[PDB]
């Protein structure tokens, strides 16, 4: 079933208010903390090296 659902013409309604933003918010500072823990911090310029 390559195509079991088609949502060309579906609409989202506009009932998210603060839990979209608050999953948003915990998965940022869960990114964060990881690339942390990988050894990265905060900064103004960016830079690979």
């Amino acid at each position: 079933n390559p195509q079991p659902v088609d949502t060309s013409n579906i609409t989202i309604p506009e009932k998210l208010e603060y839990f979209i933003n608050k999953y948003a918010e915990h998965s940022h500072d869960k990114w964060s903390m990881d690339k942390l823990a990988n050894g990265w911090i905060y900064g103004e310029i960016y830079s690979d090296s």
